[PDB]
């Protein structure tokens, strides 16, 4: 499923994302744009041979188990393939542990580069929450 901006930022903040950790809903808005383009089908590989699932590129050398990523962790405990659903709730769920990692959404280069200090708030903006 290709999200709406709008329809992706309602369904985050009832998966309880808007303020998780002190991050306001438009950087988590901001880092899906940046890392999918709102596809929860989309997949990119890694150059140590991993690979990164779904509307928040989720990494699999830590995260999921994709069967293919040697000597990795699966440290949300799923299948990869369950992070590329129209459903959002395992990545929502997965991310809810990344941010409480300790890096913050420093765990996510394109917030780091792309989100990270500008005004996120524009991303809501018109959104009926
Ligand atoms: C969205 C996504 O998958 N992003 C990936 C990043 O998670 C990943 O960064 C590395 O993540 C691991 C686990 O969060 C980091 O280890 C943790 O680091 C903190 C602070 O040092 C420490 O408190 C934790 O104990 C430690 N957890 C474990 C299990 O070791 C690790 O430091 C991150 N490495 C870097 C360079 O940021 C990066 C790199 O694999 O890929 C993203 O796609
Ligand atoms: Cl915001
Ligand atoms: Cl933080
Ligand atoms: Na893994």
């Amino acid at each position: 499923k290709v999200f709406g901006r709008c329809e992706l930022a309602a369904a985050m903040k009832r998966h309880g994302l808007d303020n998780y950790r002190g991050y306001s809903l438009g950087n988590w808005v901001c880092a899906a744009k940046f890392e999918s383009n709102f596809n929860t089908q989309a997949t990119n590989r890694n150059t140590d041979g991993s690979t990164d699932y779904g509307i928040l590129q989720i990494n699999s050398r830590w995260w999921c188990n994709d069967g293919r990523t040697p000597g990795s962790r699966n440290l949300c405990n799923i299948p990869c393939s369950a992070l590329l659903s129209s459903d959002i709730t395992a990545s929502v769920n997965c991310a809810k542990k990344i941010v409480s990692d300790g890096n913050g959404m420093n765990a996510w280069v394109a917030w780091r580069n792309r989100c990270k200090g500008t005004d996120v708030q524009a991303w809501i903006r018109g959104c009926r929450l």
